[PDB]
């Protein structure tokens, strides 16, 4: 018949896998980009090494399974080729084929090495009038005895659930069923099998009672998403939970590898708080360093001269892996931070009330802020009397030197706001105050002034239970002042009121909110949807190492005695209290009018731009986000209906209902029973769920994961512990606030040790890797051969392009300077771009840190 040329392009494991690739992280891409050839070990793919096997997608055998043409092996090496690339090897590979063999659409892989690969893509150069036919593979290829079943691989081609090519749908449903693969057993790395399970590896039961941690969804206490199930052995002291591992699985895919050594952020942050926390802490317990800073001045010198240790630390958290790259330093015994842009201009900004109200709306948490309706501002808690009741707020004491209005006319023309920490923090906090923590649950009215600038009008700080628990809510109100104690006490209030918010943006804004709640969809999109359909395509680039990344923080980030119980306010009750939170989660508030009109940010108006009117224009992250959301609404709308013709082709795609099915009575089976849950009946409920997903994955985590370190690199300006209660009007600590105020600062934030370990980590978090695929459009290659899908996706990139100089010119638009701030620090996290590091802006595809 013929001979088919196939041309197939992997990478070995030695340059993707961190133990063999500490060596480059100076510069990738280039060193005369691996042409394979060189230095020759890949002959050791050539002989009887590899073997693949074409799968007919027109001629169907006995029963009605594509026809399989003959496995054959790598044969030679392919020394350059065009579009070959840093890492990559190519190999000919020439397969018996027939005129009367049909169209290959399929095919089978056999690695008989004993040491896995990464697979790339395989091309083809047909016979018929029919042409080149690309396979996109990127997957990782495990010996052949270990499978069972044998890797198959599909070619560019996008089909609807029809699974189209009747010699193909057996291979389509099959290999989905390979994905599932039941419930039972340990899962071991190589597997690619996606499941759920529920938060049970937290805690250390058998290490300790006072290891054990709550059983997170499952459970009406407790609600949460699901999480990719692993298999080990249940804890001893109980059934319910799962052993710890130092090793926790995740299906092999999900697992991303790198090229360069300094872009293993997951390698960088394990290590913080594997072998940088204990080397620290011993140097506390010591006396190189003071546990304790006693000036401002002494803590700006972090990213001056650094923190003096013992070279004994230095030689051993100096040149390790990853962490060689992240770490400053001089040579002997100095561990130095890269100074964080809040300071880069002015030193002091920070203090003033400007930027503390102006980080509501361009800081790392601005999605709190909501305009206030009625007065006083009351609670959501129950029968506990301050809920019933409301805020002790002064309506006799609201607004000094600004607007001669009312109360009541402030409210009419929409003026005040409220930033409400009250409720979540209340009925956990006579449990904080018992510990070394001091903390109050907070509320704060601001001003919208004439200038565009938000003012802070008063801070009310609450205490639980003033003799009882019922009718309880022990409120003190604290007003501005810019002078005397009086002005101390001030700046106190509003460390009270950080310390909340840094703590209520850690675990909701970012974990729960982007990383917690992605994670059901991504397993129930592979467990779902074949890699072949559409609504895959549209999704896969928005999970890149997502289950990776959570993996790593249920090891180490948010277990229990995790850098997160350590550093934040709600300690031990950390990730429960997100869990309560997560009982008013509602999946479409999670778009971004939608957000902003539940706030009163926003109110409908179809004259405005994107539908709503603005009820505070000069809100940076809002103004910025609508342009990035609207992007993708249109991208997505235009993707959808070029593969739905109507309605009901969406209700009768068997892959995508029984997708939807399951992320809603299993993913998030804690909310099965939830009104809002989007029903796949129209196509206009498809594109709003991807709209959400995409937004939650890519805007939503960048706008709120890239400002911690420029914004929280000075612990003074987002302190993440209160240590102390307001001093006693009286007290000594109320003189040491007239003779010492910066010690007296220093006693209430977090700690020194506390503080070292705070900057190393969001250090990490808030850095970009080099290879990083950003929402610009990005992917990789030939994702499909659709040429209509990838035209509508040239337009995305473009519009996101032009997006992206329209956000650079509101920067240098002097009439909106609530994107500078007295910091001079202009709001570029919404800027789809980024070179690498860390660099205050930029909106990858996925929550990948
Ligand atoms: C537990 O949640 C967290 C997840 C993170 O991933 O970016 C980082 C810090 C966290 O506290
Ligand atoms: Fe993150």
């Amino acid at each position: 018949g013929h001979k088919i040329k196939g041309t197939v392009v992997l990478m070995r494991k030695n340059v993707l896998d961190v133990n063999s690739v500490t060596s480059v992280g100076g510069i990738i891409g280039q060193g005369l980009d691996l042409v394979g050839s060189t230095l020759d070990t890949l002959t050791a793919f050539l002989g009887r090494s590899v073997s693949l096997q074409l799968i007919s997608a027109t001629k169907a055998d006995a029963n009605g399974k594509g026809k399989l043409g003959k496995a054959t092996f790598l044969e030679g090496i392919i020394t350059s080729l065009p579009t070959l690339g840093a890492g990559q090897s190519a190999f000919k590979i020439n397969f018996e084929w027939d005129d009367g063999s049909g169209i290959p659409g399929a095919f089978y892989i056999k690695n008989f090495m004993q040491t896995e690969f990464f697979l790339v893509s395989l091309t083809l150069e047909d016979i018929p009038n029919h042409g080149s036919i690309h396979f996109v593979c990127n997957s990782w290829i495990y010996n052949a005895k270990l499978f069972k079943s044998d890797r198959i691989f599909f070619a560019n081609q996008t089909y609807l659930p029809s699974e189209t090519p009747a010699p193909l749908v057996k291979y389509r449903e099959e290999e989905l069923h390979n994905l599932r693969g039941d419930g039972t057993g340990e899962r071991k790395e190589w597997e690619r099998i996606y499941d759920y399970d529920v938060y049970n590896d937290l805690g250390d039961p058998d290490k300790g009672e006072n290891h054990a941690r709550p059983v997170l969804g499952g459970n009406d206490t407790f609600p949460y998403p699901r999480r990719g199930r692993t298999g080990r052995k249940p804890t001893r002291k109980d059934p319910n939970s799962e052993s710890r591992s130092n090793d926790v699985y995740l299906p092999r895919d999900e697992a991303f590898g790198h090229l360069k050594s300094s872009d293993f952020l997951t390698y960088g942050l394990k290590s913080v708080s594997q072998n940088v926390l204990p080397l620290l802490q011993s140097a506390f317990d010591l006396n190189f360093t003071p546990r304790e800073f006693d000036s401002f001045d002494e803590v700006h010198g972090l990213y001056s001269g650094g923190i003096k240790l013992p070279t004994d630390i230095i030689s051993k958290i100096s040149p390790l892996p990853v962490l060689k790259e992240i770490f400053r330093t001089d040579g002997e015994q100095a561990l130095k931070f890269p100074p964080p842009k809040v300071i880069q201009v002015s030193k002091s900004a920070w203090m003033t009330d400007e930027e503390f109200a102006r980080e509501m709306l361009a800081g790392v948490n601005p999605n709190l802020i909501r305009c206030l309706k009625d007065f006083p501002p009351r609670s959501k808690l129950d029968s506990q009397v301050y809920g019933d009741h409301t805020s002790q707020i002064t309506k006799e004491h609201l607004e000094p030197n600004l607007e001669g209005l009312t109360v009541d006319e402030a409210i009419q023309n929409k003026r005040l706001f409220l930033l409400d920490h009250h409720d979540p923090i209340m009925p956990y906090l006579r449990r904080i105050n018992a510990t070394s923590t001091k903390a109050y649950a907070t509320r704060t009215i601001l001003f919208l002034k004439n200038d565009g600038t938000l003012r802070p009008l008063a801070i009310e700080l609450s205490l639980p239970h003033p003799q009882g628990d019922q009718s309880g809510a022990f409120s003190q109100v604290f007003l501005p002042a810019d002078e005397g104690v009086e002005s101390s006490i001030w700046l106190l209030a509003k460390a009270y009121v950080v310390v909340n918010d840094s703590c209520y943006h850690q675990l909701v804004s970012h974990w729960l909110n982007t990383h917690a709640v992605v994670e059901p969809f991504i397993i129930a999109t592979n467990r779902h949807l074949s890699v072949v359909h559409p609504i895959y395509k549209l999704l896969h680039p928005h999970y890149r190492d997502t289950m990776n990344i959570n993996g790593l923080a249920r090891l180490s980030l948010v277990n229990d005695g995790g850098v997160i119980e350590q550093t934040f306010l709600w300690g031990r009750y950390s990730v429960e209290m997100s869990a309560v939170v997560y009982k008013d989660w509602v999946f479409t508030d999670q778009a971004l009018p939608a957000d902003l009109i539940k706030r009163g940010m926003a109110i409908e108006d179809p004259s405005c731009p994107h539908g709503i009117r603005l009820v505070i224009e000069d809100y940076p992250y809002t103004v910025d986000g609508l342009e990035i959301w609207d992007a993708i609404k249109t991208w997505v709308h235009e993707y959808v209906f070029l593969y739905y013709k109507s309605d009901d082709t969406l209700r009768e795609d068997p892959e995508l209902q029984a997708c939807w099915k399951e992320l809603v009575e299993v993913g998030h089976g804690d909310k099965k029973n939830e009104p809002w849950w989007p029903k796949m009946q129209t196509r206009e409920e498809l594109v709003e769920a991807c709209a959400i997903i995409i937004w939650t994955a890519s805007a939503l985590h960048a706008a709120v994961n890239f400002g911690q370190y420029p914004y929280g690199g000075l612990i003074l300006n987002r302190p993440t512990l209160s240590r102390r209660f307001m001093p006693e009007k009286g007290s000594a600590e109320y003189e040491e606030l007239r003779k010492n105020p910066q010690k007296a600062y220093l006693k209430t934030i977090t700690p020194k040790f506390q503080t070292l370990i705070d900057l190393s980590v969001i250090e990490i978090l808030s850095r970009h890797a080099s290879d990083e695929v950003y929402l610009g459009e990005r992917d990789n290659p030939n994702w499909t051969s659709d040429t209509r899908a990838l035209e509508a996706f040239k337009r995305f990139g473009n519009k996101l392009a032009q997006i992206e100089n329209k956000l650079s010119e509101r920067n240098n638009d002097e009439k909106l300077r609530n994107r500078c701030g007295p910091v001079q620090m202009p709001y570029t996290l919404l800027l789809p771009s980024s070179k690498e590091g860390l660099t205050f802006r930029g909106i990858p595809n996925s929550i990948s840190i």
